[PDB]
């Protein structure tokens, strides 16, 4: 089974793919995780994409899908998370899986407005030795826990990370929706309740 999660930053994407990774074994490939661990090695690509990130603009699609093609796994199921973001990079994925007998077999749409958006990115701080995300309001970091609060997430970055989804990534709904496998998740709810509609979604 392979599985993409589309949505405005901050919706959760990368909350629940850990978690149903976590729990029923899926390979969870972050584009943003592995590209933030590139930019911290300081790699060919790291260098390169670190000036967009921070910008709160895309990587460029050569360098991304490259990324895909080196990190995609001979087996298990897939949870492609944040990956694609853009329609040639749709194009891109559904010719890789093409050639490897596969297919997406389900695109969740983590609907939220763009208040939430604004509330959940604003929130966020990650633990640097754990990778541990939480959020200040929702799940506070434990008492006496060291966290940090990512450069894009400062108030006018996530502003154009919302705009560039708006132009770049939201018309992959459109064309998921023609293949009959998109879904919908109502992403506004509590995360336990996120997760059992997520759960429904693919069987
Ligand atoms: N598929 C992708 N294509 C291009 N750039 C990406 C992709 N995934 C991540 N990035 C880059 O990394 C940044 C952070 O991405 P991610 O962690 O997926 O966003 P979010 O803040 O919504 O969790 C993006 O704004 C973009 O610069
Ligand atoms: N269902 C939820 N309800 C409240 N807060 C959430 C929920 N899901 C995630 N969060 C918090 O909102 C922020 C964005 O979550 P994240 O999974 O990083 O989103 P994405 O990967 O879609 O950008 C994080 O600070 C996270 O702890």
């Amino acid at each position: 089974m392979i599985l993409v999660f589309l949505g405005p930053p901050g919706a959760g994407k990368g909350t629940q793919a850990k978690r149903l990774a976590k729990e029923k074994g899926f390979v969870h490939i972050s584009t943003g995780d592995i590209l933030r661990e590139a930019v911290q090695k300081g790699t060919p690509l790291g260098k390169k994409a670190k000036e967009y990130m921070e910008r709160g603009e895309l990587v460029p699609d050569d360098l991304i899908i490259a990324l895909i093609e080196e990190v995609f796994p001979k087996h298990g199921n897939v949870i492609f998370d944040g990956f694609p973001r853009t329609v040639k990079q749709a194009e891109a994925l559904d010719e890789m899986l093409e050639k490897k007998g596969l297919k997406v077999d389900h695109v969740l749409l983590f609907e939220v407005p763009d208040e939430v958006v604004i509330e959940r990115l604003s929130g966020r701080r990650i633990n640097p030795e754990t990778g541990e995300v939480y959020h200040v309001k929702y799940n506070p970091p434990p008492p006496g826990v060291k966290v940090i609060q990512r450069e894009d997430d400062k108030p006018e970055v996530i502003k154009k990370r919302l705009e560039v989804y708006r132009e770049q990534t939201a018309p992959l709904i459109e064309y998921y929706k023609k293949k009959g496998i998109l879904r919908i998740i109502d992403a506004s709810k509590p995360v336990e309740e996120v997760y059992r509609q997520v759960l429904e979604v693919i069987g």
